[PDB]
């Protein structure tokens, strides 16, 4: 046994050297389309609600403002009949919420998974950490549990569980790895946010009109991504580089989004002032992120490449407005707004995913649409940002 | 110190990421520099609680059901737990009490406020140990298995104790009886990859999530509730120590997760609508045994280590998840019947607090070592290790290197 001389020796080899860097995103989707233009017309019927009108007309409107075009989820209205307590309001429904979850999500998380790993192309048993994030479905042995053995891992990975930290998830999840892959030499850490949404699907209700704007949304998805420090050249593709993370707990905001996991499944609580609490505070989050490195903030907001969490088109539109961004730069989360709604935890992946292709296939200068500096953003319950700042690498 | 000012750890004035990052990180290891614990005022001795669970759950006519938990419950080696209710309590929620009955609202409703207040307690107790301002703490690693909710136990924790809006929030959900080695593990990479940061790990628990009517076709539920006591312990953790200011006491060197192939049905937890389901199979503590061995050779091997030869040349923390894990990690490892002293201490005194229980033993190890005027913190030897046995079955294996008194 060493002495306690040879302590540092040992920590000093065991951590990396470099910056942790996103070296591959994967992503994926259940099979069932659900197109918004015919959203109020399938959930209305398919939660027997259809005598609502009043109620039906105010969804539909609120349905063609989301800026949300399809939404894919792993039920079709087939599915649902079996389960008339999901679709119900306020009837017993964790059970069957949890059946459907706790598998179902990790399986839609290994799909991304693998897709992710393949685009890697290294060795599954290179793994060394799982980051698994969810907020559909909590169970013992835990999410990533099941992912890492869907994976077939190693059984000495070491995995963190992200049960139930919402919206802003997608940042947590960077925030983990950071440590994870900085800490740890040769490291390589597999990030999986999945989501099933039907843990929080229900009937519509006139006094509480927030649910069902949520369930307007919320769509279903899984998004990977490898992180690891000192990239191997010629092997492995440095992308995005997560020099510094950091969560703020905006004040006396904790009324605004709320959800309980009950007897009835995720109850769903949202405040009008959503997007005006996110907006008026996101910019002192990002002078925060930059300043805890050192690096004075850019003047011009435009200056960066964006990845900002989709948690309605109100935030991306107030959070484009106060930091006087023009509308091509919020771009990829538009797009993926649009063509994915809002798959909570998963959407950020899906972002970055695509801003590194467009970026790769327009032969710009680097994988953060030809700009060095960028800020991916999770918002979510608290009211909590993730401000996760990254560095781009050329193509 | 982590010379947070000095200017061989300065940011660089131009945007250089390998420059930023040598500043950001921190120079050694994480080091267990405060611990806090915390237990609820209700003392539920074992000798009387096969009468007092059999009286509060409306099972006192299911006799043979009775004599044969009673036995149980002497074999246990607990002799008082701690729980946020009494018999007064109980009558109250009828449907807790009762085997299948919907009752997960009313689990969270007492969970959710309940576990995150528990946990403030320990934390208190932790912060006031490390004698450094709350505003310096960087992280929080919040640990539960008891209630689940949005914004997260983290998040109340936070609130409750008056931490910094900028403190990095972990939210350690559901990780079970191995989540006492898990938060070691999240701490360890925390503290070490950020110069100056001070990680506030904190395992609280409120069983009665868990707690339900007896069942004869489903034993090893009431076998978990004869076990299953509420604490909490809180850690204060950071790399590089203030000589003068801090109390460097456990260095975490190597952090290891291990799941067990072919046994995720041997401990099984469910939150459904009647709460926390707990299921487990007689092969446990055996299962547990047969590999604890590999799982230590490989956190040596990791970092270089031979490890060694006799198992009684290290001090221990291991979960006591029952006094039947104990026996039979103990006997496989050809330890001396000293050597898990501090873990059958905690058991005795405090019963199986899930994550909560590593946490007391270690505050429990040092204390005495402390009292004893021994050579370090760890029963006067140099390394050790902590261990953490759950879901999967999953076993969390934390290296740790002792500092002198
Ligand atoms: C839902 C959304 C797409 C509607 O777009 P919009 O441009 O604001 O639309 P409108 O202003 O025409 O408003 C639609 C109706 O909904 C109302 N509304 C919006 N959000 C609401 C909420 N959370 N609760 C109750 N009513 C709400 C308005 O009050 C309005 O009705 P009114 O005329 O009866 O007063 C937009 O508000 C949004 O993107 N919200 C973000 C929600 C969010 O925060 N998601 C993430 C948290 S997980
Ligand atoms: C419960 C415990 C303290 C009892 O000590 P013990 O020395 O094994 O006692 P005994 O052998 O006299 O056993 C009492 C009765 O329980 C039974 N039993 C033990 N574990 C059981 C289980 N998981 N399920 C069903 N029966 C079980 C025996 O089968 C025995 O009865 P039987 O002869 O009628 O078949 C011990 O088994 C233990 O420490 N188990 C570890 C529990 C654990 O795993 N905790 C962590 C999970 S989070």
């Amino acid at each position: 046994l060493p002495l306690m001389e040879d302590v540092q020796g040992i920590r000093k080899a065991q951590k990396a050297d470099g910056t942790a860097t996103v070296m591959a995103i994967g992503t994926a989707h259940p099979p069932h389309i659900f197109p918004q233009d015919t959203y109020a017309d399938v959930y209305f019927r398919a939660t027997n609600s259809e005598h609502k009108v009043e109620l039906k007309k105010k969804f539909d409107h609120i349905c063609k403002k989301t800026m949300i075009g399809k939404r894919y989820f792993n039920y079709d209205e087939e599915f649902l009949k079996k389960y008339p307590n999901i679709t119900s309001y306020d009837e017993p429904s964790l059970n069957d919420r949890q059946d459907i979850c706790v598998p179902g999500v990790p399986a839609l998380g290994t799909e991304a998974a693998v897709k992710a790993i393949e685009e890697w192309g290294r060795p599954k048993s290179e793994i060394t950490h799982l980051v698994f994030c969810t907020s559909c479905g909590v169970d013992m042995p835990s999410a990533d549990f099941q992912c890492a053995k869907l994976l077939g891992l190693h059984a000495n990975v070491n995995k963190y569980c992200i049960y139930m930290q919402g919206c802003y998830a997608g940042g947590t999840v960077m925030r983990y790895a950071k440590d994870l892959a900085e800490n740890n030499r040769g490291a390589r850490v597999l990030v999986v946010c999945a989501e099933l949404t039907i843990m929080m699907l229900r009937a519509p209700n006139e006094t509480h009109l927030d649910n069902a704007i949520g369930i307007s949304l919320f769509g279903d998805g899984a998004a990977a991504l490898i992180i690891g420090s000192d990239p191997i050249i010629g092997v492995e593709k440095p992308m995005f580089e997560i020099v510094c993370t950091k969560q703020t707990v905006i004040p006396n905001t904790e009324d605004v989004i709320h959800l309980h996991l009950r007897e009835t499944g995720m109850m769903f609580y949202l405040s009008k002032g959503s997007p005006m609490t996110i907006s008026n505070n996101v910019e002192a989050c990002l002078i925060d992120v930059f300043k805890s490195v050192g690096i004075t903030p850019p003047e011009d907001w435009n200056s960066l490449f964006w990845i900002p969490h989709p948690g309605g088109r109100a935030i991306l539109d107030q959070v484009e407005a106060k930091l006087k961004l023009r509308p091509e730069k919020f771009r990829a989360a538009r797009t993926v707004l649009w063509d994915y709604g809002n798959m909570v935890s998963a959407s950020v992946g899906y972002i970055l995913d695509e801003m590194r292709r467009k970026s790769a296939a327009k032969g710009l200068e680097t994988y953060g649409e030809g700009l060095e500096w960028g800020v991916l953003l999770g918002f979510g319950p608290g009211i909590t940002v993730e401000t996760i700042l990254l560095h781009s690498l050329p193509l």
